[PDB]
């Protein structure tokens, strides 16, 4: 039913508003808040959106240079277009670079979520901190934690929910991007102990359980069945599960991209098998989709057709 895509790390990517105009996209995850407070300058989080933003950064009130970008003008301009078009825009935390970020304590997990809520959530009279996207309010937060284990993330999720519940008139969302092996070293703890709305399983780069292994069963064993089972047991039991795929041949490691016809064979099986739990498709990522035109349309448009068929 829904199609989610990452944007922000594509080489020479088009600006976000280009993807705000793409009807087929339902959810866009903007990557990334990639530096975490415990190990970053000023103890502020830091951000990177590839070729976007003017390169300026915030300083702390004592003059310490942070890694949080302060001139993301096109992003600020573009998010409201996405939302006007009915898309959900989630700010993604983590991403694969750098490899050395984690959360060291319960207190800092809570403080990280508090900061992000203040900086990127609803505008509040009592916040005197940075507003990197101005008066824009994101639709929630994606946990793309790719290194260093699982500590802290459940606490962050729970903290965000407490905050969401103070704004009962607006819906916000939380998501996670585990890889396919169960247990997932970064996110099984958060999925077991806290409640995500969406979970997109990355079904590329691990041979044991990839989407490609549905097509060629000699490679591995595609394990969406196992993920349904593990979720029914978790605090995330009401999450919808998405199949995460590369949007071109070069978006991930060699051998993990599926043709539209291959995706249709997988999705038809699994959407039929799990009509309530199967949420849709997630794509890595917007620029690879856009650059992979098939019969005059980007890969993402072909994915939505499969989902609606
Ligand atoms: C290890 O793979 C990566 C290294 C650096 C930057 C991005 C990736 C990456 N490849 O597929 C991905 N998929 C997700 C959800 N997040 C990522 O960071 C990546």
């Amino acid at each position: 039913s829904n199609l989610a895509i990452y944007w922000g790390q594509g080489p020479n990517q088009l600006r976000l508003s280009h993807f705000c105009q793409e009807t087929s996209l339902d959810i866009i995850n903007i990557g990334f808040i990639n530096y975490f407070p415990d190990m970053s300058p000023g103890h502020w989080p830091g951000s990177n959106f590839g070729n976007q933003c003017d390169g300026s950064v915030y300083v702390t009130n004592d003059g310490v240079v942070t890694k949080l970008l302060s001139g993301c003008h096109q992003i600020m301009e573009d998010i409201p277009i996405c939302q006007a078009a009915g898309k959900k825009v989630l700010l993604s935390i983590g991403g694969a670079y750098p490899p050395d970020q984690s959360i060291l304590s319960e207190d800092s997990a809570v403080a990280f979520a508090t900061f992000l809520w203040g900086a990127f959530g609803p505008v509040a009279e009592g916040w005197e901190g940075p507003r990197p996207f101005g008066d824009v309010v994101v639709d929630g937060f994606d946990f793309d934690i790719e290194h260093n284990g699982g500590f802290g993330y459940a606490t962050m999720v729970n903290t965000f929910r407490q905050y969401f519940n103070q704004v009962p008139e607006r819906k916000f969302y939380l998501s996670a991007a585990p890889q396919c092996i169960i247990p997932d070293a970064q996110l099984s703890d958060a999925i077991f102990n806290a409640a995500f709305d969406f979970i997109w399983i990355q079904y590329y780069n691990t041979a044991a359980c990839s989407a490609k292994s549905f097509i060629d069963t000699s490679l591995g064993t595609f394990n969406f069945d196992a993920w349904v089972t593990v979720l029914k047991a978790s605090a995330s039991k009401d999450a919808k599960l998405y199949v995460g795929l590369p949007a071109s041949e070069t978006a991930a490691n060699q051998g993990y991209y599926l043709t539209p016809d291959e995706v249709e064979s997988l999705v038809s099986t699994y959407m039929d098998r799990y009509p309530d739990t199967f949420g849709g498709i997630m794509l890595w990522e917007a620029t690879a989709s856009e650059n992979n035109q098939i019969d005059g349309a980007p890969y993402a448009d072909h994915m939505k057709d499969i989902l609606l068929h």
